[PDB]
């Protein structure tokens, strides 16, 4: 209501009066009417390649204290608030998109609302890019990780009241383990990678480094109950199970899309786990590519996201997730993942193959069964 | 449109040509360029732009996609400028000015011609497009409310592809001179969608030039339903004394239809496609409500996203899908493709849609 009912009597309107979104070069100067605020300098998007955006949830919920203490100073109580950026059409596209998960997120707008103030605006944002080496040859939108994240929010998935920053920010550091907790089911992190940092003959000391340590001690800490891994080894999996942790292969090639078939016994192995209540930690080597071709096929599975939704939503929590390729063949394979609801059932008897866990079967099958 | 070389195969090992506010689509042969003046033509390049023959007709403040005809148009000049001996050693600039609607607009129907002419797949035709500073103007519809849904050249691009691959375009077919007659209002204001559909406007009955023209068509091309979705501005006795079914399905000009009238729909569609029939449907101008039915049938039966959907509708008839309608097809795109696993055609015709079969759940298809 300080939002709603209150205000002034290369910009964009938001709330007349109250909420505007410019870009500029400059540092336009306060008024009695405007007060202009940026977070380019201590709110930024870290690049791996050629990706430039959007803005994670970590950067969002720091712009919404940020964003907040503006609106709730007594001395902006009749002031307009103008959120800007420079001038760049990255820029701007994270700055908008951001501003678009605040009102998403925080102030329960639907995404046409969001979207409105954005549409046809000269010149265009920066569509979305991935994250790898490769020319881009697929871009999301802010349309898309609008819908992601609102879908997200409203299939229970995004809670920025439970949201704990400290803890998000602690453990996408490499030295703490890389990963981030996705939703309420699943991790995505980086390989963990065995070696030896105190030598050969310290005898009374474990040999697994600080990355390691801190996975693992999350990890049962917080009723992972399956480790999937999808690249080469650089690690002894025994470390897993002797912490009660179920550990299971499907590895495919570095950059690669998984055959169906090992997207249909990573879902059903998923399930099994769910449906104990347990959360699934997935990793590749980075845990962006391979590890977001199969949590993103289970997340359109389970919840009906679009292909361009998922990967939004994805990137949003973990930047860089599905790379290259990956991100036409999720777009492609998107109605697969969806009707398999129909079309397969868990099957009954266990498979070998995910660990004595219950994989996908046709529908004739389980009819038998 | 003229055989010219082919441009799928590997073909011939050719030197790449570097120009500013220029994109390569194949080295040393074939360039998308942007500028606001006329490129002067070299001994190695020869321009050429369609700004000045081929014009998108706005309804509003949509500009593009380019259709189906402008392709066919574009097809035929570019294959001219291909074919002429004194281009044989030149690189091919196609261009247009430097806004980026008409950047969008150019660099669409290239990525178009290439996917239903060359051959070229989604991935190839957009990877020379993605990161272009400054970027394309993403299309918007032909509504008079404020912009609040975009589809991109990627959605166009791939819900092109995706019609090709099912068999919805097919240009060695397509009839160019019917296309252009039958859109201008006085032939009627419609578009053979595919094979199954046709989109059309109102016919107006005080019979007048366009309606006579609609009736001769529809009696001549098997047109076997028509819907109609909008208040009454003719008599359809008309249609009937033809010995073509007329149904109405009407809801209110400006908004999207209840599941139920879907479903109908959908029903009707599949009784008329499956004994050999098109449907015909209409509401005041053939582009919204008609839109919003006409494309839930496709996701129902094809598998388009929303976004492709209304990329192909629009590539064949601008304009179709309305403000509001937009987002309702988005976020209902899963319920229509859902319905090919949770209902069946009921083999019990129901008076609610003429006598046609409705959709109907698992279940009672079982009863029956």
């Amino acid at each position: 209501e300080n939002l709603y009912f209150q205000g002034s009597m290369n910009t964009i309107e938001f709330l007349r009066g109250r909420v505007y979104l410019g870009a500029y070069d400059y540092t336009p100067e306060d008024t009695d009417e405007l007060v202009f605020f940026t977070v380019e300098d201590a709110i930024f998007y870290n690049s791996f390649h050629l990706d430039f955006g959007p803005m994670n949830i970590g950067h969002l919920y720091r712009f919404a204290v940020i964003f907040h203490e503006i609106l709730n100073d007594p001395e902006n109580a009749n002031k307009a608030v103008v959120f800007y950026s420079s001038a760049s059409t990255r820029q701007r596209a994270n700055a908008a998109c951001m501003l678009c998960c605040y009102m998403i997120l925080v102030q329960a707008w639907t995404p046409h609302q969001v979207l409105q103030p954005l549409a046809q605006v000269d010149p265009p944002f920066m569509p979305f890019r991935d994250a790898g080496y490769s020319n881009a040859d697929f871009e999301i939108t802010i349309q898309d990780v609008v819908y992601g994240v609102w879908r997200a929010k409203e299939k229970g998935l995004i809670d920025l009241h439970s949201f704990n920053l400290e803890s998000y920010e602690k453990y996408e550091h490499v030295e703490f383990g890389d990963f981030n907790v996705l939703t309420p089911d699943f991790i995505a992190f980086a390989s963990p990678q065995e070696d030896h940092p105190k030598g050969y003959l310290a005898t009374k000391s474990s040999h697994l480094n600080q990355p390691f340590k801190s996975v693992l001690n999350f990890f049962a800490n917080n009723n992972v109950q399956l480790v999937v891994r999808l690249n080469s080894h650089l690690y002894n999996k025994k470390h897993f199970e002797d912490i009660g942790i179920q550990h299971l292969d499907l590895i495919f090639e570095d950059g690669t899309c998984p055959d169906l078939s090992i997207v249909k016994n990573f879902v059903g192995a998923a399930e099994t786990i769910i449906k104990r209540g347990g959360k699934i930690a997935v990793h590749c080597k980075a845990g962006l590519g391979r590890t977001g071709c199969l949590i993103g096929a289970h997340l359109i599975y389970t919840y009906g996201f679009t292909a361009n939704e998922c990967i939004g939503f994805l990137r949003f929590i973990r930047p860089g997730m599905v790379v290259g390729p990956q991100q036409h063949w999720l777009y492609l394979h998107q109605n697969d993942f969806r009707e398999w609801k129909y079309t397969t059932r868990i099957s009954l008897k266990p498979s070998e193959a995910i660990g004595g866990l219950y994989p996908l079967i046709s529908l004739e099958e389980y009819r038998l069964q």
